[PDB]
């Protein structure tokens, strides 16, 4: 009888079920796909960006039968339109973002476009941290404080935001962020507490700013030629399992966000929550600059459509 379908799955960070939201997602996803497909599909897990940096894994998922969990560092290479979903302060809550990423017509449209353009199918927008925070060696309270500073960027949109705040941005691969921050190349970076913990960044950063500037997510990608080659019941399994692992990983992320900040404090990290006025400054200077930069990379219709669907999601909840 025909062999079971073995499908490789690539993603960032260590295989700890306790700290890496993406590893928790993969683990649950593997179990559900195998249970639901009755052994017909087998998911082999490749943690730690083992098989390559963001751009490399994007190449791989486009050319070969596999799964990749990509960050914006990978997504920007073939689909910068997805940046439209990533405007600072776009979502007022985890519920709003879930509503947008699960139901909005933007995501239907973005999904079809990505598939026809790249041969990749988007299965889930994976929440893998709370709202993004800033780290640094010096206190950061407002955009004012960014003047003169060197920040690590994950993607070109992060570069753009730093600049708007008066700092410089430098793309550094995730696996090299600790190095960059210690050897002076960068003073700060942005991430939810999950990644600050998994990268042990508290050793080379001692200020944490809870600006909640962006929704933290990554992207479950599958080679579309693979997915389409599977019998219908196997395709639905992968899709249903992707959503089911997502709703469980969302609980994993959201219910531990306070204890993760508490943890960072106990590792010497001075934690700072911006005042309402300082937030409003982060937004009035951060959102319009972000959209102006993005307008020069993609058709603005994507921006209009994303802002509109975000407004509807914020209001629908
Ligand atoms: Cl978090």
């Amino acid at each position: 009888m025909a062999a079971a379908m073995t499908v490789k799955m690539s993603y960032n960070g260590p295989p700890s079920l306790e700290d890496n939201a993406v590893h928790a997602f993969a683990t649950t996803f593997k179990e559900l796909v195998e249970k639901e497909s009755g052994g017909g599909i087998v998911i082999d897990l490749y943690p730690n960006s083992q098989l390559g940096n963001e751009q490399q894994r994007m190449e791989q998922v486009m050319t070969g039968p596999m799964i990749n969990v990509a960050s914006f560092g990978g997504m920007e290479t073939v689909f910068p339109e997805m940046f439209a979903t990533n405007v600072p302060f776009m979502f007022e809550s985890y519920a709003a973002a879930h509503e947008f990423f699960d139901n909005s017509s933007f995501m239907d449209k973005a999904g079809k476009e990505l598939r026809s353009r790249t041969g990749i199918e988007l299965l889930a927008v994976v929440e893998e941290g709370g709202f993004i925070a800033f780290t640094s060696k010096k206190p950061v309270r407002s955009p004012a404080d960014f003047k003169g500073m060197k920040f690590r960027a994950m993607d070109a949109s992060q570069v753009a935001m730093y600049e708007a705040f008066g700092a410089s941005g430098t793309p550094i691969p995730w696996t090299e962020v600790y190095l960059a921050l210690k050897t002076g190349v960068a003073d700060g970076q942005m991430n939810p507490p999950t990644y600050i913990i998994i990268g042990s960044l508290y050793e080379v950063q001692d200020h944490l700013t809870l600006a909640n500037v962006q929704y933290s997510d990554q992207f479950l990608l599958i080679n579309g030629e693979l997915l389409d080659s599977l019998p219908d019941s196997q395709r639905q399994v992968i899709r249903k399992a992707a959503h089911e692992a997502n709703v469980k990983t969302r609980q994993f992320v959201e219910s531990q966000v306070d204890e993760r900040v508490k943890f960072l404090a106990s590792k010497g990290m001075t934690v700072y929550t911006p005042t309402a006025e300082e937030l409003a400054q982060f937004k009035e200077l951060g959102s319009p600059s972000y959209i102006k930069w993005l307008s020069g990379q993609i058709d603005t219709a994507w921006i209009d459509h994303a802002m509109e669907d975000a407004r509807k999601a914020n209001e629908a909840v």
